[PDB]
C-alpha cells in the first residue's frame, strides 16, 4: 500500500506540481499579504499568471474552430442531429438540476431586451475576421474579446457543409484536422507552464459574517451538485466508476481552480480527455467546445443562491428560468459572471443595485464556479460517448 | 394556360414567397405607419431584415476571395487579359449609356485630392488582415467596414501568381475552390431566411412636390437604361430572350429592391447565375465580383439626374464624366450612395450644400438603384460568356 | 574592359534604375525644396513612395509566417536547435562588436519596467488574428501596428510541431511552402515599382556645427563595421569575395536606404540572397525573418555614440549592455529607432530630455542605419548557410 508511493510520483509528476503549486500559491499569496497591494506591484506579481492566460486564450480560437469543423464534417447528418439531441437533453438538465438544487440549498439554510437581441446579432456575425476577437455590444457597437457564439455557429455550417459534399470537402478537413492536432501539440507544450502560472494567478488574486453564510452556501451546493448529483449522472449511464475518471481530468480542473475561465481551460480539458480518460476525439471537438460557452452548471447554481440572497434586504419560476437562461448566456464584454446578474434580477423584480456586496466574494467563488463548469462537459463527454455506441461504430469501415 | 399554374406554385415556391414578402412589406409597414416611430421601436421592428444582412454579408468575404483566386488561376496569360478587355469595354460602357440616357432624362422633362489618394491607398491595402475589415480613410485614418477594393485587387495577382506556379500552387487552388463551393451551400441555407428579412427591411424602412417630379425622373430613367436598353445589349450579343434569363435571377433583384446593397445581394446572384441560369462558374466567379463593386449602372443615372435636379435652385461634360467616376468609386465609409455626392458636385461648381434635400426620397430610390447595378453583371455575365466561347473551350482537356 | 558595358546595362537594368532613382531622388528633392515645405503638399509629394511601403509591408505578414513555418518544419530536432545556435551566437556577436566599435569612435573623435513585461506580453499573444495587425503598449492597452515577435515565436513553435507530425502535418507544410511562393512572385511585381517610390520615398524626405560631427561619427562608424569588419567576417567564415556578395543584394540595401525599414525591404532582401546570391531556401525561411527583427547592428552603433553624444552637456558597461538590448527590441509603437532611447538612458542615469537634438538629423541616418541591419543578416544568411553543411546535406534524400 506505501510501498506503490514512488510509482505515482514520476508517473503524474506534473499533476503533484500543479497541486503543489496551488499549495504554494497559498503560501506566497499570504506571505506577501501584510505588504502594501499597489495596483502596480500586484499586477507585476501576478505576471508569471498573466502570461499563461495569453498562451493559453491564443490556443482557444484555432482549437473551438478546427474542432467543430472536423467534428460535424466526421458525422453523418442523422448523427449529427443524434450526438446533439442527447448533448442538449444533457446541458438542459445539468443546467436545471443545478438551479434546483442551489434554489434549495439558499431558502433551507438563508436593456434586458437589448441583450436578447446583441445575443442574437453574435449568433450570426456580419464579419468572421471581426468574429475572431470582437463581439456586439450595443451603444462604438463592437467591444473587443472573439466572438465564441458566431464562431461556435460558423463553424458547425461550415463544417457540415464540407461533410455535405464529401471528396471535395474533404481537403478543408484534411486542413482542419491537421491543424486541430497542431495546437493538441502546443497545449502539451504550454502544459508544463502551468504550475508556474497557477502559483502566481492565485498567489497574486489573494493580495484583493453576512457574506460569510453566502459563500458556503454556495460551496456546499457546487459539492452536492458536483461531487455527489454529476458522478451519479454518470453511473446512471455509464454505471463505471466516477471518481477515477474525474481523477484523470484533474490537470484540467486544478487549472480551473486558477485561470476561473472555461475559455482558458478548454485546451487541457481537450488533452485531459483526449489522452488520460481516452474519450474519442469524434465527440470531444464536438461536445466540449460547445459545453464550455454553454453548459454552464457551476453559474446556474451561483445565479440561483446570489438572486435569494439580496431578497434578504427585501414566484421562484421567475428566478429558476432566468438562472438556467444565464447560463447559455455569453453576451457583451467578456467578465468573471458578473456580466449577467442585471438580467437576472429585472425580468423578476429585484433590486438591481444591490451587486457591490458580492462582488467581494465573487472572485474566491468563480474558482470553484468553472470547476463544476469543465466538470459538467467533461463527464458530460463519456454520457455522449456511452449513448452514442451505433453512430460511432458506423464511421469505421 | 390557366392550367399549368400549380405546376409553378411548388416549383418557384421561395420566389413566390419573396415577391409575397415585398407585398406584406408594404402592408404591415402601413399598418404600423400611425404609430409612434421611435428610433428603438424602428431599430426593433426592422431587426429580423437586419439579421438577414449581417449571414448575407459574412458571406461575402469568403465569397470574393476565393472567386477571384480560383477565377483567375483557371485562366491563362492571354485569356485573362481578354475575358478582363471584354468585362471592362462592357463595365465601362453601361456606365457611360446610363449616363447619356440620365442626362437626357433630366434635362427633357425637368477634400477632393484627398479622395483620389485614399482609393489609391485603399487599391494597396498595408495590411491583408486588417483589409478584411478596415478600409482607408483620411483624417484614426482606418474606418470600420472591409476594404473590397484591396481584397479584389490581391485576390486577382495572388490568383494569377497561382495560375503561374501551376503544379506547386495546385493544392491552394483546390483549397479555394472547396471554400468557394462550402460557402454556396451556406448560401442556399440562408436563402431560406430571405423573405422573413426582405419584409422587415421594407417594412421597418418605409415608416420613416419638387422632389415628386424628381423622384419619377430617376424611376423611369432606371426602367428604359435597366428594362429596356441592357436587354437590347444582350440580344445584340446572344441573340436570346433576356426576359427569360432576367426572370432566373428574380430572385437576386427581388432581395437587391430589399438589401438595396449589391454586396448583400452577390452570394445570391452568384447562386442567381451559376444554379437558374446556368452560366459557366468560370466567368461568375471572375466577372461578377468586379461588377458589383465597380458597374454601377444604377448610380451613374441617379448621379447624373441629382446633379441636374440641384441646379434648378441656381458644361455637362464635367458632370457626364464625374457620374461615370463615382459608379467606379468605393471610398472611406460604405453608405446608401450619398458618400460620393460632394465630390460629384466640386469638380464641376454646383452648390454641395443642397444635398440635405434628394436625402428623405433617397432611400426608396436605392432599391431600384441596386436592382439595376445588379442586373448589370449578371445580364454582363452572359454577354461576357458568350463572347468568350475560344477561351471556354480551350481550358477542357 | 570599357567594351562589356552594354552587357551590363540590359542584366542589371532595374539595379540601375533604382539608383539613378536614388541621384534623381536628390535632384528632385532640392529643385522643389525652395517652394513651401506645407505638411499636406509634402505628403501629397511623397505619395508614390508611400504607395511602395503599402505594397510592401502587406507582404511581410504572409512571408515571415510561411518562411517560419516550412523554414522549421524543413528541419531536423537537433537541426533547427543547431542552425538557430549558430545564428544567435553570430546575432549577439554582431550587435557586440558593432556597440564596442561604435563606443571607440564617439569616445575618440567626440516605465523602464513596463517595457520589459510588454515585450513579454507580446512574445505570446493573447489571440493571433490581432497579432497580425495589433501590438501591446501598456497605457485601450492594444496599439495599431502587426506584433511581429508573437508571429515569429508562433510560426516557430507551430512550424515545429508540424515537423514532429510529419505525414499527418505535411498537408500544411506544403500549402506554406505554395503561400511562401506565392508573395515570392508578388515581390517580383512590386520589384518593378521601387525605382518609381525609392525616388519620392527620398525626394520628399529632404524637403523637411555641434550635430554635424555626431552625423559624420554614425556614419564613418557604421562604414567601418559594415563595409570593412563584416565582410572580414564572411572571409574568416566562407574564404570567399564578400564585394561581390554584397553587390548581389544591392536591391535590397539600395531600397534600405530608401525605405528605411529592414521590414518594407526583408521581402526584397528574400529575393536578392534566394535569386541573385543563391542562398538555400532552408535557410533564408530560418535566419532572414528573425535578423530583420532582432539583429540591428545599425542600431546597436547609432544607439551607442546618441548616448555618449548627449554626454556632452553634463561605466560604459551600463551603456553597452543596453544598447546591444535596444537592438532586440521590438516593443510598443513602429518607429524609426527613437521608441528605445528612454530606455537606454534611463538605466545609466543620462538625461532623457535630451532627445530633441538628435531627432533632427535622425532621418538621414536612419537610412544608413536599415542598410547595416540588412547587411547584418545577409551577410550572416551565407555563415550560417557555410556553418550548416552537414544539416543541409542530409536533408537530401
Ligand atoms: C447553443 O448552441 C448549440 C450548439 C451546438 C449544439 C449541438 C452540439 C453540442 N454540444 C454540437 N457539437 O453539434 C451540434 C449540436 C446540435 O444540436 C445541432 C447539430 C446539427 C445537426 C445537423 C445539422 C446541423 C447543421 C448545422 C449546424 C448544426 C447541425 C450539431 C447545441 C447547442
Ligand atoms: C477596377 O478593377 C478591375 C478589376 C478587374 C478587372 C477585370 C476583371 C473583371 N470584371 C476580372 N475578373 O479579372 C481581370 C480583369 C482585368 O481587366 C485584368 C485581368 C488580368 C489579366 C492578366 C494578368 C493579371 C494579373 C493580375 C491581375 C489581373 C490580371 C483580370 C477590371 C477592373
Ligand atoms: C529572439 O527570437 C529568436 C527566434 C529564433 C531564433 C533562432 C532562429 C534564427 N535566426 C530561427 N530561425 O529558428 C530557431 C532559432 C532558435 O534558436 C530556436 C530554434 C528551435 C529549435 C528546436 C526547437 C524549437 C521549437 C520551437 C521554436 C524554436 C525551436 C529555431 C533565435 C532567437
Ligand atoms: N468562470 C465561468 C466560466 O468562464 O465558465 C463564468 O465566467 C463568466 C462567463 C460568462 C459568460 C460566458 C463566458 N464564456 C467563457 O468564458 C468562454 C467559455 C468557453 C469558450 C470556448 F472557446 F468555447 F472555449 C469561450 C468563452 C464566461 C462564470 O463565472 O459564470
Ligand atoms: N446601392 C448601391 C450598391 O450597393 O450597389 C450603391 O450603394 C452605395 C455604394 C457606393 C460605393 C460602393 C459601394 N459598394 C458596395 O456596396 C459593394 C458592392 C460589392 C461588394 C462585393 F464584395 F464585391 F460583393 C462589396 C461592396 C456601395 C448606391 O446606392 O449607389
Ligand atoms: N530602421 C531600423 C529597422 O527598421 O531595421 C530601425 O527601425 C526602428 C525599429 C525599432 C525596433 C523594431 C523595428 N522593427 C522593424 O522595423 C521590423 C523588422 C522586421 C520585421 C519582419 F517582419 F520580420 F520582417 C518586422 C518589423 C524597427 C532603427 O532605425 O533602429
Amino acid at each position: 500500500t506505501k510501498e506503490d508511493v514512488k510509482s505515482f510520483l514520476r508517473r503524474n509528476a506534473l499533476l503533484l506540481l500543479t497541486v503543489l503549486a496551488v499549495i504554494l500559491g497559498v503560501v506566497l499569496g499570504f506571505l506577501l499579504r501584510p505588504y502594501p497591494l499597489s495596483p502596480r506591484e500586484v499586477k507585476y506579481f501576478a505576471f508569471p499568471g498573466e502570461l499563461l492566460m495569453r498562451m493559453l486564450k491564443m490556443l482557444i480560437l484555432p482549437l473551438i474552430v478546427s474542432s467543430l469543423i472536423t467534428g460535424l464534417a466526421s458525422l453523418d447528418a442523422k448523427a449529427s442531429g443524434r450526438l446533439g439531441m442527447r448533448a442538449v437533453v444533457y446541458y438542459m438538465s445539468t443546467t436545471i438540476i443545478a438551479v434546483v438544487l442551489g434554489i434549495i440549498l439558499v431558502l433551507i439554510i438563508h436593456e434586458v431586451l437589448d441583450c436578447f437581441l446583441d445575443l442574437a446579432r453574435n449568433i450570426f456575425p456580419s464579419n468572421l475576421v471581426s468574429a475572431a476577437f470582437r463581439s456586439y455590444s450595443t451603444t462604438g457597437q463592437e467591444v473587443e474579446g472573439m466572438n465564441i457564439l458566431g464562431l461556435v455557429v460558423f463553424s458547425m455550417v461550415f463544417g457540415f457543409a464540407l461533410g455535405k459534399m464529401g471528396e471535395q470537402g474533404q481537403l478543408l478537413v484534411d486542413f482542419f484536422n491537421s491543424l486541430n492536432e497542431a495546437t493538441m501539440k502546443l497545449v502539451a507544450i504550454i502544459m508544463w507552464y502551468a504550475p508556474l502560472g497557477i502559483l502566481f494567478l492565485i498567489a497574486g488574486k489573494i493580495v484583493e459574517g453576512q457574506l460569510g453564510m453566502y459563500m458556503v452556501t454556495v460551496i456546499v451546493g457546487l459539492v452536492i451538485h458536483g461531487l455527489i448529483v454529476l458522478p451519479l449522472i454518470y453511473f446512471l449511464i455509464t454505471r463505471k466508476n466516477p471518481f477515477v475518471f474525474i481523477a484523470g481530468i484533474l490537470q484540467a480542473l486544478i487549472t480551473a481552480l486558477g485561470t476561473s475561465s472555461s475559455s482558458a481551460t478548454l485546451p487541457i480539458t481537450f488533452k485531459c480527455l483526449e489522452e488520460n480518460n481516452g474519450v474519442d476525439k469524434r465527440i470531444t471537438r464536438f461536445v466540449l467546445p460547445v459545453g464550455a460557452t454553454i453548459n454552464m452548471d457551476g453559474t446556474a447554481l451561483y445565479e440561483a443562491v446570489a438572486a435569494i440572497f439580496i431578497a434578504q434586504v427585501n414566484q421562484i419560476i421567475t428566478i429558476s428560468i432566468t438562472a438556467t437562461a444565464a447560463s447559455i448566456g455569453a453576451a457583451g464584454i467578456p467578465q468573471a459572471g458578473l456580466v449577467t446578474m442585471v438580467i437576472v434580477l429585472t425580468a423578476v423584480g429585484l433590486p438591481t443595485d444591490d451587486i457591490t456586496l458580492i462582488i467581494a466574494v465573487d472572485w474566491l467563488l468563480d474558482r470553484f464556479r468553472t470547476m463544476v463548469n469543465v466538470l459538467g462537459d467533461a463527464l458530460g463527454a463519456g454520457i455522449v460517448e456511452h449513448l452514442s455506441r451505433k453512430e460511432l461504430e458506423k464511421q469505421d469501415a
